[PDB]
């Protein structure tokens, strides 16, 4: 087999893996009405190898394959990180801890913009549709969650936009769903960049002719970043070319000048309107719900040409209860670029982590206490300086609760998160309140909640620092098998394990 | 061999964990200073079967051998609750929903005093000592976590004590560690009854003399009652009488009135004096820490007698991280009680349920919605007729965050539970505090805070019922695989998952 490079192209990371046993090709035929998103949901929610349905009911040959679950988490023998770790060419076997410093470490990397390679060394340009051959009710299209206000075709894929002075090209994952043979829509909400961007067309007088293009099957490397929340102004491409070590090759689309990843699945292009709107959603989302009937109305995109490779491939997300890549994925890059923000504002943390089995809602920032000691502060001083210097960022956008915990918790372990967080905080009076800062409107207590129509407050920073941990060495023993004994007696006991009779 | 009960007999609970592949007879040589207890938090922390050490260093033929972890958790095919539920007499795959049920249907059939039986057949009067031959730092007692104040031979027995009046005898479980070669300390804290009754016989005068009796290997029906918070003024004998379908078989002490079971392994006679103290603690507790040297002055038990079986065992409970029997029986036990206070209140309250990964700090009560929805009532005055229930009376006091939610959360899968909690309560706005209610002061967030001195406050009732379902039906799609989809595509997925390719 030929050397494979899964950061790079979306096929080496399909046949990575196959060849890790972590991947299914399922040829019987799948109906994409509901069928495809449960068995995606019964995948993530067991940990299990991700289904690719080569046989979808209403698919032509090349249009198409899905894949499911591709930042999915898998069993720990194989590296339960692993298909995050290979969107970046690490080792399968990869921390969550070594992603997110890798991830740090490449934002000083020499920047590397794309390259642009020939037409005919494109994949995505072996087949081209001109606008009278765009039928996007053709395509097999999934309908992922009962009570979705359509059927999402952007779950996993990337928009391009540029602004008008060419010098920043986003790349981000927004929801989009198809409306009719020729319109998708989809978010395109403060703060996010896809917005600023079309907000800067808009500001010359281009709102109804905004180019993009929608990239689905990019080098994976691309559809991580496009997730992740860098800078305002900082084109995703280049820090993607740092991380892959060589710039993105890409190619120009057919009806306008954005530039799109050679090796993509599929291409879609046209131009956004943010004047011609249109009901969207509702979207069985990130926190676990579908609320019925709750759609809203969202900009239109005009799909007005197409290429795509033989057999192609649509990768999907399925967002529900934990896990999947809006916890994996969106969860993990607030918490990078909240490692960041720690690191440009002097803060003394070591690590930061949103664990999955609070769908996206708590970030936890695990506290150097020495640093935190040489500070000479009180919880209610760190509190408020930690909760203002997150809860009016963009990177703080999703977060709700902030909790904050000395060195001795593995953050990334939620049964160490857990267990810190009941027994080292007083309910109420460690918990310190922002009322008038931005909520997220996606938080099922806001939406449901007249919050949703202030759209202010219901954040909190909560201390699960012991008094002492804020001044002086704190020495308690934690009772459990492999920290609360020596080091000697525990590997005295794994080692007679099978000898006293455990089978 | 013998048709087996193992809620009246010690030895056929253990014979019946031995059929079930539940129990390892470890032969070798194993250390009482902290080796039993990291053996114990191995196999807790993995749900492995319970250790029983039959070669302790320095033991004698009788005294003792050690059962570890007579509660805890097992694998899921053998029934995970299986050794609670062979307390009980139950099916061992019976669910700790079942249990809690069968535990209230119990209140409701004849109380059964206990029996007197011969001495000359008790197995617990084979040997019997007097006072001079009373020697406790002969015995192989152990020393379960780094950092504890002592050896503690009580974990898993029962403390007897009768009022003055002699209406009432109180069987319970409080820790009690080995003080000198006649001397045992622990805890006697209200609101418990053994502090209740104790200060009774204070009231009259005979605060230094105050009889008892501490018995180990009991029935397993009487040992859990003895961990359960029933009623004031009732003696659990008769309670248990009801859940063995049979009085317990009872023999007078050699040196006071008071009777113990007949089939105990061990049996510790003396007087306890409440006002002759000795430090005592600290001790790796159901909060995951032993907090280093912070102990504390407690009552000192004399012992002047002890009867036992040859071959004696003691049984052990080695508290710390979940999930072990302060967590299995200790938080169960409160649901349970918090379930019947419930009823009693006319609160809509369907189960009641504290999960181990909360450390028993946390009771989670599922709200029958029809039920709430005819109080039409408001989220603030619930939340205060809740708090007002359940923290100011006994059976609160162990808990520090009741937690309100919907019947669609099945509240004994911790998944449900923390989804519920994350994604149904605002931060802060929706918890009521409870500022004047008594603490629980083992919690660490008290313990180790200023709180400790007023041991008050520290509670909270949080909301996780969204404010349309406190009026109306409000529904909504669970985004997981077997809530969010139709049945029969469930069932045609799962059907199907092994010909998908799925190994
Ligand atoms: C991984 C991922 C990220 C989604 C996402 C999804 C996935 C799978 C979906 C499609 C399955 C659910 C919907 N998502 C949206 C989303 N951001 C947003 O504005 N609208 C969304 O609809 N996000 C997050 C978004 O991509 C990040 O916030 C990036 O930081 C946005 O890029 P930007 O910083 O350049 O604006
Ligand atoms: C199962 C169990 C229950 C313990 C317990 C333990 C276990 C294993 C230990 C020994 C390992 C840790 C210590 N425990 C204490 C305890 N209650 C108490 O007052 N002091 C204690 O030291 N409890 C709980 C106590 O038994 C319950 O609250 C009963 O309701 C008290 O009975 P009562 O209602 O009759 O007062
Ligand atoms: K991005
Ligand atoms: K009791
Ligand atoms: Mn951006
Ligand atoms: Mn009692
Ligand atoms: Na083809």
């Amino acid at each position: 087999m030929r050397k494979l490079n899964p950061a790079l192209e979306f096929r080496d990371f399909i046949q990575v893996l196959k060849d890790e046993d972590d991947l299914i090709e399922i040829t019987e035929e799948i109906d994409p009405n509901l069928e495809v998103g449960a068995i995606m949901r019964k995948a993530y929610e067991s940990h299990l190898p991700a289904p690719l349905f080569k046989n979808l009911k209403g698919a032509s040959k090349d249009l198409f394959s899905i894949l499911g679950c591709p930042a999915g988490l898998r069993s720990k023998e194989k590296g339960d990180h692993g298909r995050i770790a290979h969107h970046l060419g690490l080792d399968p076997k990869t921390t969550i801890k070594e992603i997110i410093d890798y991830l740090l470490e490449c934002k000083e990397k020499e920047p590397l913009p794309p390259i642009t390679v020939p037409v005919s060394s494109a994949p995505c340009k072996t087949h081209i549709l001109s606008e009278e051959k765009i039928h996007l009710q053709s395509l097999p299209t999934p309908y992922l969650h009962v009570s979705d206000g359509g059927k999402y075709l952007q779950t996993y894929g990337m928009w391009i936009l540029q602004t008008p002075d060419k010098k920043w090209t986003n790349w981000s994952i927004a929801r989009g769903m198809v409306v009719d043979d020729k319109h998708i829509t989809g978010l395109v909400i403060k703060p996010q960049h896809i917005r600023q961007i079309a907000d800067s067309w808009a500001a010359i007088g281009k709102a109804n002719e905004i180019p993009f293009a929608l990239c689905f099957g990019v080098p994976p490397a691309a559809i991580l970043v496009s997730s992740m929340p860098i800078p305002e102004g900082v084109s995703e491409s280049d820090y993607v070319g740092a991380i892959l070590g060589e710039s993105v090759p890409v190619v120009k689309c057919e009806t306008n000048d954005l530039m799109v990843p050679a090796t993509s699945e599929m291409v879609f292009e046209g131009t956004l309107s943010l004047t011609d709107t249109h009901l969207e959603g509702p979207f069985g989302e990130m926190h676990g719900y579908v609320f019925k009937s709750q759609g809203h109305p969202c900009p239109l995109y005009t799909v007005k040409a197409m290429s795509y490779r033989d057999n192609a491939i649509l990768p999907v997300s399925n967002p529900g209860l934990c896990t999947d890549e809006t916890h994996t994925l969106i969860g993990s890059l607030v918490a990078t670029e909240a490692k960041e923000l720690a690191i440009e504002s002097g803060l003394p943390i070591l690590d930061a982590f949103m664990p999955y089995e609070a769908q996206a809602l708590w970030l936890i920032l695990k506290v150097d206490l020495k640093g935190l000691q040489a500070l000479k502060t009180t919880p209610e001083e760190f509190c408020k300086k930690v909760g203002d210097i997150y809860f009016r960022t963009k990177v703080g956008f999703i977060v709700h609760e902030i909790i904050l915990v000395a060195d001795d918790i593995d953050i990334f372990n939620f049964k160490e998160v857990i267990w810190a967080y009941v027994t080292r905080h007083t309910p109420v009076a460690d918990q310190m309140a922002f009322d008038d800062v931005t909520s997220f409107p996606l938080a099922p207590f806001v939406s449901q909640s007249s919050r949703s129509k202030t759209m202010k407050g219901g954040k909190c920073v909560t201390n699960c620092i012991f008094r002492q941990q804020y001044e002086r060495s704190f020495d308690y023993i934690t009772c459990n098998f492999e920290k609360g004994y020596p080091k000697g007696l525990v590997d005295k006991v794994n080692e007679n394990w099978k000898r006293y009779g455990y089978k």
